[PDB]
């Protein structure tokens, strides 16, 4: 489906895609070989529909923390520069792409919020959040805002959420089981984001443009933006400063610190295309420079030209809150988690939820896949053995044990009243080996996709499984039976999350068969 002998390349519409292009027309001069630049809206969700049917861009740029989904759905081309390319680029840029193990990207740029101010309205900003009411008021007689940014995409209001102890996942590896959604701090950072709506200082269906355009315009003191914003505000001669975010309950706030990073696509036949495009045209200092001088990167991966711009006093102030925050995880539930509390955010400002609402389902959202893989797993492992696992639960370990307790009962039933239909199933499908599961993952995958959702089609889904897992247990096969876990569970949560959100998971699913 890809097209051989060029490369496209989608970048997202804050990013300086015409100097990309710029780098894109050096490299058709030297090679014969047209480079298309694009920036399609939702990119980061088209990618991996697109790249999935073996379709989409040769290369696509976005944060790092999209690429470890795509990478774990075979979406992306390991990267293998040699020694003396790594070499060239920081370290710690390097990890932000780096996978189980594996390099699935080129790093670019890394990215923080900070404040911008308006010097000519705000000579000092404010040091906290707690005096931007009071700086409001005074800003409101003179005819003037404190602070508008972006109330629409959770990047914005995370710093905030983050300041008094939110986080996503813990770090101390990334604990996937320990989600820090809906405890005292993130509850503490939201309260005072929905109080300043309530209180008439912010309005929550603010988003990018209003805001750009109402601190470009020198209507508002304050926004939070990163390094790609500032070409626009040069161009609108507002006198600003990029500074350290106001701090929380005397605490940072922690920007979630993004690398620009440069991922190709696994279906292109362009790789070594791609591959000399990144290293040997955009990885240079012309190449940043073409691509910065449109859109500033941030502190670029390219330790020759971070040199050159490091003396910049709003790249000393972008690295600043980036050491205040913490490097995105690359996991691939990280997409589930933006997705739960860009909805928490946008319902408690709007006052649809409340805050402890919010967070609850947003908490719920976060930790649904790795409790749904923990339910789905261990039911099917101890139907194919018939010995349970006797590690603990961990965090949610009643939900889980009560979860697994009741699809033994539900569960062992459609086994044995639907033994006729899963046995002839099982009898088609001639599964032997790894192959053949991955071929049922594909089948099943379709099947339960296209249905209706309730908890009995759901029982079905993972009834089945279990029915396989015994199977795959008499043929010496035990080792397929986590990916076929993983793979029911991938499903399950991909195609039936608001849906699972909305019956409270798995205490849902408790309460509906409690008899
Ligand atoms: C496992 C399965 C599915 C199935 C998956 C499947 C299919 C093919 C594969 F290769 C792998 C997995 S993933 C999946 N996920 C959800 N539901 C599924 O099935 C149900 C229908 C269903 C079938 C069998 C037993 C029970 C049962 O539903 C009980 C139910 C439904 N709704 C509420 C409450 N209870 C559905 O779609 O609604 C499936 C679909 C049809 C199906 O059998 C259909 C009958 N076939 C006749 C011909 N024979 C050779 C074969 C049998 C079977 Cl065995
Ligand atoms: O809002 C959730 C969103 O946050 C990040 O996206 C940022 C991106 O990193 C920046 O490059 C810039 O474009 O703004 C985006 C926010 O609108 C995450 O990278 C992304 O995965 C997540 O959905
Ligand atoms: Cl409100």
């Amino acid at each position: 489906k890809i097209e051989e002998g060029k490369l496209v390349i989608w970048i997202n519409g804050d990013k300086g895609y015409n100097g990309l292009a710029e780098v894109g027309k050096k490299f058709e001069k030297d090679t014969g070989i047209k480079v298309t630049v694009e920036h399609p809206d939702k990119l980061e969700e088209k990618f991996p529909q697109v790249a999935a049917t073996g379709d989409g861009p040769d290369i696509i740029f976005w944060a790092h923390d999209r690429f470890g989904g795509y990478a774990q759905s075979g979406l992306l081309a390991e990267i293998t520069p040699d020694k003396a390319f790594q070499d060239k680029l920081y370290p710690f840029t390097w990890d932000a792409v780096r996978y189980n193990g594996k390099l699935i990207a080129y790093p670019i740029a890394v990215e923080a919020l900070s404040l911008i101010y308006n010097k000519d309205l705000l000579p000092n900003p404010p040091k906290t959040w707690e005096e931007i009411p009071a700086l409001d008021k005074e800003l409101k007689a003179k005819g003037k805002s404190a602070l508008m940014f972006n109330l629409q995409e959770p990047y914005f209001t995370w710093p905030l959420i983050a300041a008094d102890g939110g986080y996503a996942f813990k770090y101390a590896k990334y604990d996937i089981k320990d989600v820090g959604v809906d405890n005292a701090g993130a509850k503490a950072g939201l309260t005072f984001l929905v109080d300043l709506i309530k209180n008439k200082h912010m309005n929550a269906d603010t988003d990018y443009s209003i805001a750009e355009a109402a601190f470009n315009k020198g209507e508002t003191a304050m926004t939070i933006n990163g390094p790609w914003a500032w070409s626009n505000i040069d161009t609108s001669a507002v006198n600003y400063g990029v500074t350290v975010l106001p701090t929380f309950k005397g605490q940072p706030s922690k920007p979630f610190v993004g690398v620009l990073s440069a991922g190709i696509n696994a279906a292109s036949p362009n790789k070594e295309l791609a591959k000399e495009f990144l290293e040997n045209y955009l990885l240079t200092d012309e190449g940043l420079e073409a691509v910065n001088k449109d859109k500033p990167l941030g502190a670029v991966a390219l330790k020759s030209y971070e040199e050159e711009l490091a003396k910049d006093p709003r790249i000393a102030a972008t690295m600043e809150n980036a050491q205040k925050g913490e490097i995105m995880p690359n996991i691939p539930q990280m997409s589930a988690f933006w997705y739960a509390v860009r909805t928490a955010v946008i319902n408690a400002a709007s006052g649809r939820q409340t805050v402890d609402e919010a967070l609850k389902d947003a908490q719920t959202g976060s930790e649904l896949y790795r409790q749904s893989l923990e339910i789905i797993s261990r039911y099917l492992r101890e139907q194919a053995t018939g010995a349970a696992d006797t590690a603990p639960m961990g965090a949610s370990g009643a939900t889980s044990r009560k979860a697994l307790e009741t699809l033994r009962r539900v569960g062992d039933g459609v086994q044995r009243n639907h033994e006729t239909a899963f046995q002839g199933m099982l009898r088609k499908l001639d599964i032997k080996n790894e192959d053949d599961v991955k071929s049922l993952s594909r089948v099943m995958i379709h099947v339960f996709s296209d249905g209706v959702t309730n908890w009995g089609r759901i029982v079905t889904l993972i009834s089945f499984g279990a029915f396989v897992a015994k199977h795959l247990k008499t043929i010496n096969q035990e080792s397929c039976i986590e990916p076929l876990a993983e793979s029911i569970t991938d499903v399950l949560v991909r195609t039936k999350r608001d849906w699972l959100v909305k019956q409270r998971g798995w205490d849902g699913f408790v309460e509906f068969f409690h008899v």
